[PDB]
């Protein structure tokens, strides 16, 4: 568990990973702190739920600096994190106590009704990739809900993990509602098999995601799962192309190409193919690469060493097979995690990597004569995250939705999470809603009750 | 894969299971019906379920006497089974496609919406103690809401399993929308882990669901678990007693005592304690052993040897530790899996059947001082499902809702699953929600649309 500069590949800071007893220690205090908390107000959990949208919005720029340089997004891209961290905490403020009054339905009963009631300790498991946005998109409906949280960040952002702590405490929720846990990927069985943990969420990849669902089962224990895309972007002939072209150039470059939503394989219809292209290569080859801090760069390095080394092999092997490398395709020669934007044609059919997720800003480009292809291609993955397909004509944007093997379609735009609707992923990319109502309903127990 | 007569203890007929290539056709199957299937109207599928309703309703007492036969519950509660059945067929039938519809949220986009798709093949494992409401409790919505569905049931009461698809074809659901398995408990991971079965629902025992859960968590794919309670049946002061006797007879020995949601535990307040338990000793004494075919009859036998073996033993070493038997205790001494209607009293701090769940008419009684120390021996088990309390204090029922650690609390009436309302365990009980709105929501992608 260590800072390490991606811009520098330079070691900041190490910390020292939490022995089992110490784990054991924030969980008696987590159980301690859930019995006084369930029976705070709504109102109390408002205030303080406030307060920390407040301190992020306070201090963004601070927070970013944080995230920049620990895992190197822009630092503008990174204020934009911490405001709509900031957004996510008064979603739940203004909504979380009506998101969970009781729901009446007539029987013979005097009374009958569901009610939704927190259910103890949740563990959550946060990726590097957006280390304040994901862990408040699941704290801040769990908190309202009335759960206490243990968070297991990734080991490359401990400050990050700290510093998300450090607002809930001083937002006024009290000592154990929410603890970060600075402990490696191997300890979160600990977590998982305690008795006092009810339940747990996971974003993040395939791998730890089977792991922590396989042991959360085991438990009898409900779970959520955010795990990676490979999201289609189909540009169809009736589609605005120069908007398209720079949306989507945003969607894949985007968090350095570092997004489970990213557009990362573009599927063009071959009578706009040509100029669509032409004018993403020109959009991609103009792209500033250099210091994250620095206002007008659009890509800082990637976070890792070892994110920089999949993505080199990942896209060497697909060259190696017959891959035509249009644009970049090799990594820069400079000091940091730098991997250039880059687009891949003419990609051979059953090359691997028409299966894998590229964590990196490299767009897989595609051509298609028809609706049908397009479908069949855009689907052709063991992901479902999200699609964004281009088109002006009803019936397409219709066959868009409801074909696309997705847990979100856009339409004439770029996937987003926004707090007011419900994210979440199907087939590999995993289950589970966060955001909206579903957010605050997934870790409560739904009491139906009855009285005579 | 066996009918066993419990009531005779003789083989009336055996079955061949499934080889893994016969459970790959089946899967292949499944998914070509899931692609014409989620293309009909929710009439279709609306007309199909209302047929399949009318069936059950015809013929209540030959698909009872399919239930009686292999596992012993009494002809009329088995009638009283297939009536319900078929009233969560007709349930979602008039109410799946409103539950459907889709849900608008006001944004920048032109249009922003939650729909509702369904996710393709649904894995089923049933237990054999209610085979057919289980079954359709699971199938109404799913099938709905386009899903294709394989059924695991259990290896005592292959009829029943056989019975319920041939059921959904002559109600005209298309071949391979609802498919029986004939395959033993050790045969569930290959239709887990096959890439075409999308999630898996699980009613049944913790062993059975901790090892689908888990495997499905590998697989990145939702679950569902309905498992065992030992539910609280809590006497108060203010009670109708003689109703609250009268009712806590029926909750404790309805299904032969073989009941999730069963009043297992009967927690009673020192004032009205001895009253209580000398009307539940003579309740208890005067039902009527015997024959499940009669109409007479009160308590059949046990549905398996093993599921006798178990409460036997159970008991044996209750008694041993110095636990008292008020009345029964011993297995009768005739053919079939007979276990007499028991009571347990003055059960030793500690004992180890106050963790366990008693699946037979044996009832533990405890007396306690006040509401604070009810609610503590209520909760102070591994499980968390149904729970009932009999007051007429409005205080006290305000305490038992929110206090009581179930995912149903009665007041003043036992714990009852009803379509209209949703239904699930806490705790090791399980999670997710079977009924109302919840059940038809639970396999389905909740796709969120955004159009510009």
């Amino acid at each position: 568990i260590a800072t390490i500069n991606p811009t520098t590949g330079e070691i900041c800071q190490r910390f020292k990973a939490l022995t089992p007893a110490e784990i054991d220690a924030k969980l008696a205090k987590a159980q301690e702190a859930f019995q006084a908390y369930r029976r705070t107000s709504f109102s109390q959990r408002r205030q303080w739920l406030e307060n920390a949208a407040a301190i992020l919005e306070r201090d963004t720029s601070k927070f970013a600096e944080i995230m920049t340089t620990e895992m190197g997004k822009t630092h503008q891209s990174a204020i934009a994190e911490a405001e709509k961290s900031a957004l996510v905490c008064r979603y739940y403020a203004e909504h979380g106590e009506q998101f969970l009054a009781n729901e009446y339905t007539e029987t013979q009963a005097t009374e009958s009704y569901v009610c939704y009631q927190p259910l103890g300790i949740l563990l959550a498991v946060m990726p590097w990739n957006f280390p304040f946005w994901q862990v408040f998109r699941f704290a801040a409906p769990a908190l309202m809900a009335g759960n206490v949280a243990v968070l297991k960040h990734a080991s490359n952002v401990p400050q990050c993990a700290l510093a998300v702590e450090a607002i809930l405490e001083a937002a006024g929720f009290p000592e154990g509602v929410f603890q970060t846990l600075l402990i490696g990927a191997s300890q979160v069985e600990q977590v998982i098999k305690d008795p006092r943990v009810k339940a747990a969420t996971l974003t993040g990849s395939e791998p730890a995601g089977a792991s922590l669902a396989s042991l959360a089962g085991q438990e009898i224990k409900p779970t959520l799962l955010e795990l990676g895309g490979s999201d289609p972007f189909v540009v169809f002939p009736s589609a605005d192309l120069d908007e398209a072209v720079e949306v989507g150039t945003v969607a894949r470059t985007m968090n350095n190409g570092q997004s489970c939503i990213a557009a990362k394989r573009f599927i063009l219809h071959e009578a706009i193919a040509a100029e669509f292209l032409e004018k993403l290569h020109l959009k991609f080859a103009s792209l500033k690469i250099g210091d994250p801090m620095a206002p007008e760069t659009d890509i800082g390095p990637l976070a890792t060493e070892g994110i920089l080394q999949d993505i080199s092999r990942q896209v060497d092997q697909a060259v190696a097979a017959g891959a035509k490398i249009l644009l970049g395709g090799r990594p820069l020669d400079r000091a940091g995690y730098f991997y250039p934007p880059t687009i891949l044609t003419e990609i051979p059919p059953g090359a691997k990597i028409l299966q894998e997720e590229l964590f990196a800003p490299v767009a897989m480009v595609f051509t298609v004569k028809d609706l049908d292809q397009a479908i069949a291609l855009a689907n052709d993955i063991p992901f479902g995250l999200g699609a964004s397909a281009w088109t002006n004509d009803p019936a397409e944007q219709q066959r868009f939705i409801q074909e696309l093997d997705a847990g979100a379609v856009f339409i004439n735009g770029m996937v987003k999470s926004d707090p007011r609707l419900p994210f979440g992923g199907t087939k590999r990319s995993g289950y589970g809603r966060e955001l909206g109502l579903a957010g605050i309903r997934t870790f409560v127990n739904a009491k139906t009750v009855w009285l005579k």
